[PDB]
């Protein structure tokens, strides 16, 4: 546990080593959840990137939050992509949560405190609970095979997670910097591993 | 009757199957009506899309708020059409009120609380009481056949009905939150059918 | 006689029938004038329009403001034209404010409580004080030979008039409220007579 | 000396007749000054055209404020030019002050209370303080020689001139109409000599 | 020592010979240090410029801030440069911050008070501490060899350098105006040497 409030991990070159890895404490899988992070990265107009991976033993992207070059957000989970695309690139911090339900099958993504339309995904699915929760890199296998062309070469923090899908007032509180308790990844009480060159600093976002 | 204040339909996927059946015990005949609605969609820049159908067994497109691809809003009564342009769309939530009057023929537009010019429409024409009122499709019979290509894929709120035309100052509540009562279709007191893959979430929009 | 505050006219359709026709209390040769209106049309990027049409036995177009498609505004006194080009369009409620001065051919041209360039027309000219002055149409002849390629379609209001040259100040005032008394055509004791489609209706204009 | 606060020169059409001439109660031979003004046109994307003229005996383009077509602004002490590029115009009233010093060199150019970087103009030359100041026209010899293509089409006022150069601070008050006391030209307590078409009118800018 | 607060020092036009030697109490090597200043030009669309000199007599480009045509700002340390690309140019006063950290190699550049992403230049160097350091000019020896092809034209202000990397919010500070101290280089408190055509004028930003 440790507290990273005001503080951000900073990936500052391309490379196929530099990693962190999310210590999750769970068991009963998911069928529904939230995460919420910011970030920030030159990369967008010039090459894809993983900005969220979260694998399991039987699926590398069980959860997977990325950036398709010319295209936007890309949005998996159980190895099935949804897109939000995103006509022109922005060049500053950006602060995005996404939410899934099973029950539902329906998607949310939120950026900048904005919201994109509703989507669907994975209706009736099942989220597993031992995962391998990646910063950094693009999981291809259960916590390793990663790809540096899928690396993220900048600035992520505030990276939180909930078993259950938040709402938009809700949502709008944890953008507008206003208190809140994440019971699955909580940037307050983080555990985690550090792997290659990969630095704590304190965040360049207000 | 129930209260759907603060909340939305999901229309998350493209379907033919998946609609809202809105019922009022309905009145005389009408000479004029206002509709007001939220909604919000993805598709206006790939295919059109029925916002609001009320059909009779007589006519269709009785009354019909349509988006037109390439060309902007659709409005449409007694089988009749008149065309809003929209030059450039907006990929975030919209509110649009929506007036016509038998005695004038005049129709009125507004687009987040601004009007459009007002037009022309059907004077001396009657609308029809006994009638089938739909969300999410396009109906080409009373209460069905409806078009995929012609579906609703994202949410829709906040709808509300009256038997007359509002005035700017009244538009003008609607749309800035105060309170009202509308005398046909009323969102606090929303007597509906749901069918196939319709949820209830929390509206997205302010 | 009629107290037209806060409301406008309303010309729902291209026609060759449908005109206002404003009567003044007038009775002396005018040396100055200012005119000031409000508008709302969708035809600009169409066709030209007639906005405000003042004829003379001995001149149809003796003050005529005008909208020619693919230039801007057209102001005319006694015949003699020039023309205030508007690279881009407004498509909304435009408020404009148009003097002249005999004395020093001065003329003034406001949009939106803008001033365009102080320009030359008809020095020492003569404003003949028995008129027809019409709205919706133009006039070809002393109250008619109106043409449908000139006709405003949309909403006109807040027409009144003056026997000479409004300051910069008081455009101000009769732009964003104020209080103000006009000599020649008030819009809040108007005298009228309506031909053909054209309906009062609330304005659209705060 | 008539206080000229609140009002204009016009000059309403193109001619190479009609300018203002200024009187300054002159002194000695100047070595340092500054010159601000309000004017507003629309030659601008047509020919250029004199803002202020100061020519001596000997020199006709002494100190000379002028607006080059598809440049922008032109700046010449003792003969000598510099420029000022405007990449894009604007159709609206402008505000500018120039300064010059003599023991440095250093000219500074503000266009609405913004500064241009400084440049450097004439360094240890002396400007003639007998001096003819014409406005509306461009001078090619003292007191006369106009050219009608380089005559200014509109409205020029709130003329005043330093000889000292005013700080960044007293720069921005004048801009925001605070008070002030020029001692070589005062706008308040100006001495003038009127030609031609030109025409005292109340100022269109704030 | 030389308060130089809200002055600037000015260079008018391009030359090889104009420029300002700042002079720091000759401590020790620097494994991290913090650059802060504010100049304002007209140059970056028509060719590159230096911004602030900083050379051994190992090293020419020890620490170079360099504006490079059509590609933006290029931060320089012990020979390796990185760039941060501007795709579209402020005509403005601009502030930039820049911190260099050996430890880890990451350098920050801030425009503005706004931080660009974090990137990675020269790991475990150091910056020898017997320097020269000018502005005005760029050094290709040390104190000698200067291009006016690299000469900046304008004003350069509030110059500050610590030996340390400033945090987000000190940079903050320094942005907004806030009390500080700076051990390395203070404008408060400057000890420098003034060549050929340059001189100490008022500020023009804020
Ligand atoms: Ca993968
Ligand atoms: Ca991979
Ligand atoms: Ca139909
Ligand atoms: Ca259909
Ligand atoms: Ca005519
Ligand atoms: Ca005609
Ligand atoms: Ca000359
Ligand atoms: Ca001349
Ligand atoms: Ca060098
Ligand atoms: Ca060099």
């Amino acid at each position: 546990q440790t507290d990273m409030s005001r503080k951000a991990f900073v990936f500052p070159k391309e490379s196929d080593t530099s990693y962190v890895s999310l210590k999750a404490p769970l068991t009963k899988p998911l069928k529904a959840f939230t995460v919420c992070l910011h970030f920030y990265t030159e990369l967008s107009s010039t090459r894809g990137y993983s900005i969220f991976s979260y694998a399991t033993k039987r699926q590398d992207n069980e959860i997977l939050i990325f950036w398709s070059k010319d295209i936007g957000y890309s949005f998996t989970v159980g190895g099935s992509e949804i897109l939000f695309e995103v006509p022109e690139v922005t060049v500053a911090p950006v602060h995005i949560c996404t939410s899934w339900e099973s029950a539902s099958g329906i998607v949310e993504f939120w950026v900048d405190g904005k919201p994109r339309v509703r989507k669907s995904l994975k209706k009736g699915y099942t989220v597993g609970a031992e995962a391998s929760i990646i910063l950094g890199q693009e999981q291809d296998s259960f916590g390793g095979n990663f790809e540096g062309s899928q690396s993220l070469v900048g600035d992520i923090g505030n990276v939180n997670m909930w078993d259950f899908v938040l709402s938009p007032d809700e949502i709008n509180t944890i953008y507008l910097g206003g208190p809140f308790s994440p019971n699955v990844l909580n940037w307050r009480a983080l555990k985690y591993e550090v792997q290659g060159e990969v630095f704590t600093k304190p965040q360049l976002w207000p």
